[PDB]
């Protein structure tokens, strides 16, 4: 029943997920300033040299790419973590525009898209036991841009066509996420949530600070996804994304000066 419009968007995940208006909530505003430089916080290790991608997958709010999480294969570890998550998917939050799309802000500076690949901390097993943790996920986001295309984009976009509508679903082996990642591993850190429903309070935030650039082309393409399944009325798949919600009794960490 959730979704992105006027009458199931966000102002009203309230009511079927309570937890909405919780005390660690994602996405937040990343205030630059405020964030503090953090020197106990360890380097990112992200670990995606044996990625084994699965499936791509429209799920009605997003399109995301699967791997196979049965064994240590891609992991994220280090940083602000204890232990090793492992890589389930990823997948994309998008704009009508260019001015917004991003889940997080940077000083109340929306992106166009936000990237999330989404771990899960190995030690609960599986991704279900691990979104009733606090430490259950670690979800890494990273910012887009326009500008010029991201190479590493493309086989992702290339196949979209193939999944326009909610349940489409398409084999999609041998992609390499390592493509997708910025120069820079310098991230923000905070304890936060799923930016979809449930809204789970299980996620450790780690928010590269470099963007990513992709082109109008790549982007172009996100929004002629659809919303609705086939055969119905054509909705298109665009401002995907939570807006910021209140900070709280929360810091946020910087593992840069
Ligand atoms: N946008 S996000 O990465 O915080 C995210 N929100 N919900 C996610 C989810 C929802 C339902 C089941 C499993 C997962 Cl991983 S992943
Ligand atoms: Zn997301």
């Amino acid at each position: 029943h959730w979704g992105y419009g006027k009458h199931n968007g966000p102002e009203h995940w309230h009511k079927d997920f309570p937890i909405a208006k919780g005390e660690r909530q994602s996405p937040v505003d990343i205030d630059t300033h405020t964030a503090k430089y953090d020197p106990s916080l360890k380097p990112l290790s992200v670990s995606y040299d044996q990625a084994t991608s699965l499936r791509i997958l429209n799920n009605g709010h997003s399109f995301q790419v699967t791997f196979d999480d049965s064994q240590d294969k891609a992991v994220l570890k280090g940083g602000p973590l204890d232990g090793t998550y492992r890589l389930i998917q990823f997948h994309f939050h998008w704009g009508s525009l260019d001015g917004q799309g991003s889940e997080h802000t940077v000083d109340k500076k929306k992106y166009a898209a936000e990237l999330h690949l989404v771990h899960w901390n190995t030690k609960y097993g599986d991704l279900g036991k691990a979104v009733q943790q606090p430490d259950g996920l670690a979800v890494l986001g990273i910012f887009l841009k326009v500008g010029s295309a991201k190479p590493g984009l493309q086989k992702v976009v290339d196949v979209l066509d193939s999944i326009k509508t909610e349940g489409k679903s398409a084999d999609f082996t041998n992609f390499d996420p390592r493509g997708l990642l910025p120069e820079s591993l310098d991230y923000w850190t905070y304890p936060g949530s799923l930016t979809t429903p449930p809204l789970l309070e299980c996620v450790t935030w780690i928010v590269l600070k470099e963007p990513i650039s992709v082109s109008s082309e790549q982007v172009l393409k996100f929004r002629k996804l659809n919303f609705n399944g086939e055969g119905e009325p054509e909705e298109l798949m665009v401002d995907n994304w939570r807006p910021a919600q209140p900070l709280k009794n929360r810091q946020i960490k910087a593992s840069f000066k």
